[PDB]
């Protein structure tokens, strides 16, 4: 409630333009070349070149010599992966306010997120997030985090990811920092001239918030009744999805034949890709991909929402088949069978998408039949050795990761691949 109250900058997409939220009424002035998602315009994508800039100038009003001894700031950004070896060692500024080197930056390098104060004697100070590309499956290269950085000259600045508290170094031991009326957002000196960022909800704020503040705000632009995808984006009907389950990372979804004689199941192992000494994942364009299809959503978007009752398809062989399965099979584990989409009849297919209980949960398919009753949350079960997938009244009992926890992961820009 207060955390308003402490905005002095606050930018947001709105009718037609960005726009600050405070009530100091930043002037902002985008450059020819910045982006905004048709889905969501709130996201910015600023490129490595000149004219993909976003300058903000504060009124002179609210600028003073110490705006900048007590106070926070907070946004979102979605990094690409490195993929070029000229992007090792090299620092480069996203966010600059400076004046003769003096002031607070943040910067990124190859896995990391800075935070950097400066005074006017070249007395540096950092904060740093780091995150390897030596891993399997990451929770931030290409995906949307949320960077906190709080500031008390007296005692520490810190840097907070997604809620939690990553690094932190005092600051007392510091000369004069100069308070620049001006906020450059701009790639600032990237040798990668293919790097992008993604950004949005970039917010100042008059205060150090406690980690309290810090995690509720985390919370309430978190959207926790829309449903995600594996980037963090927004889940959508009618788009095809890699699917990764959460319990089982290195494997895929198969179809071993389609109709109700066959099953789908998790196939391993995934292949790797990989950039000498740049990077070393799990391949994540594997598999039969799922497609959400709308049936008692009313909400005219594309949006995937909690609750919303979908049927899935799955695409085998560049044709849409429908999940379903015979919930009168022996046994609390329902095989789940790809099906021609005419010859369904009165099995079971209607699915809610689930986000959240307010608890959040990875288990987002709950499968029904056509009387309302759970038929159980989709996962998998181990058959002597192959993992076919299911549907079990045994995981919403349970509902830690479970077999039920899964990942949509649609082709993204900020993430090739590229076989043999
Ligand atoms: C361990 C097991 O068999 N779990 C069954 C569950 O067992 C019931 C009791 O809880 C068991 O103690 C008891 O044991 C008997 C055996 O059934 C019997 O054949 C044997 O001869 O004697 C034992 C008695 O000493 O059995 C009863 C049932 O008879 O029964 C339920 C039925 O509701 C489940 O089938 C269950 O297995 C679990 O099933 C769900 C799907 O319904 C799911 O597949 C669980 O699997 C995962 C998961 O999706 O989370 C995935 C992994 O394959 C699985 N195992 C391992 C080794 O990694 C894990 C873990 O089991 C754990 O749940 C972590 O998530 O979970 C699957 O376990």
């Amino acid at each position: 409630k207060n955390i308003t109250n402490a905005s002095i900058l606050s930018i947001v997409y709105k009718d037609d333009d960005l726009i600050d939220l405070s009530r100091y009424g930043a002037e902002i002035y985008n450059g020819d070349k910045v982006y905004y998602n048709s889905i969501d315009k709130n996201q910015i994508r600023l490129i490595n070149l000149e004219s993909s800039t976003i300058e903000v100038i504060l009124k002179k009003a609210i600028v003073y010599n110490s705006m900048y001894e007590n106070f926070s700031t907070s946004f979102w950004i979605r990094i690409p992966k490195y993929f070029n070896s000229i992007s090792l060692n090299n620092e480069y500024t996203i966010i600059n306010c400076m004046e003769n080197n003096s002031g607070w930056k943040v910067s990124l390098n190859y896995g990391e997120i800075i935070w950097t104060f400066q005074d006017t004697q070249e007395i540096k100070q950092r904060v740093v997030f780091k995150y390897s590309q030596m891993i399997n499956i990451s929770d931030y290269i290409n995906r949307w985090i949320f960077v906190t950085i709080t500031n008390n000259r007296i005692t520490k600045s810190k840097i907070y990811i997604n809620g939690r508290l990553i690094d932190q170094k005092p600051i007392s031991n510091l000369g004069n920092i100069h308070a620049s009326n001006k906020i450059m957002f701009k790639l600032d000196g990237c040798r990668d001239p293919h790097r992008y960022i993604v950004i949005k909800y970039f917010n100042l704020f008059d205060k150090e918030l406690s980690e309290k503040e810090i995690k509720d705000l985390y919370d309430n632009q978190s959207n926790s009744g829309i449903l995600k995808d594996f980037w963090g984006d927004y889940l959508q009907y009618d788009k095809s999805y890699y699917m990764l389950n959460l319990y089982d990372p290195n494997k895929y979804v198969d179809v071993n034949n389609v109709g109700i004689r066959g099953y789908m199941y998790l196939k391993g192992p995934r292949d790797n890709v990989m950039t000498t000494n740049i990077y070393l994942n799990s391949s994540l364009y594997m598999g039969t991909k799922f497609i959400i299809k709308k049936y008692a959503s009313g909400n005219k978007d594309n949006i995937v929402r909690n609750n919303d009752r979908v049927y899935i398809n799955v695409v085998v062989k560049n044709k849409e088949y429908r999940l379903a399965t015979n919930a009168s099979q022996a046994g609390v584990e329902k095989i789940l069978s790809a099906l021609e989409i005419p010859d369904v009849g009165n099995l079971s297919q209607v699915v809610v998408m689930k986000s959240k209980n307010g608890i959040t949960n990875k288990c987002k398919m709950n499968l029904q039949d056509n009387n309302g009753n759970d038929i159980g949350f989709i996962g998998f079960h181990q058959f002597n050795n192959i993992a076919k997938l299911v549907a079990s009244n045994w995981y919403n009992r349970q509902i830690r990761t479970l077999g039920c926890s899964w990942e949509f992961i649609p082709v993204d820009d900020g993430w090739r691949e590229r076989p043999l």
